[PDB]
């Protein structure tokens, strides 16, 4: 599924991401935009052989099992394919563990490089929330 901007904001808000660990909703929508272009089916293979999955491009090196990432962990205790559903629950819940692990949203490279220090509130502007 390819989400609309405000559609994703609303879904994220319902699942409790607005101000989660101090990151306003705008940050999460911005991260999703640049990580996946709002596409729940996005995948990208990294040079080390791991793969990034879903709307938030969560990495198989640590967070999910895809069966082809030797030496990896599955810290969200899910198959990576569950991160590709049109239902974003699994992605959001896993994202909550990631952002809690000490590095905050800097764990998403696209957030650090393209959202951090910008007017992130712009990404939820116009939305009925
Ligand atoms: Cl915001
Ligand atoms: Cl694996
Ligand atoms: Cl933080
Ligand atoms: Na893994």
């Amino acid at each position: 599924k390819v989400f609309g901007r405000c559609e994703l904001a609303a879904a994220m808000k319902r699942h409790g991401l607005d101000n989660y660990r101090g990151y306003s909703l705008g940050n999460w929508v911005c991260a999703a935009k640049f990580e996946s272009n709002f596409n729940t089916q996005a995948t990208n293979r990294n040079t080390d052989g791991s793969t990034d999955y879903g709307i938030l491009q969560i990495n198989s090196r640590w967070w999910c099992n895809d069966g082809r990432t030797p030496g990896s962990r599955n810290l969200c205790n899910i198959p990576c394919s569950a991160l590709l559903s049109s239902d974003i629950t699994a992605s959001v819940n896993c994202a909550k563990k990631i952002v809690s692990d000490g590095n905050g949203m800097n764990a998403w490279v696209a957030w650090r490089n393209r959202c951090k220090g910008t007017d992130v509130q712009a990404w939820i502007r116009g939305c009925r929330l």
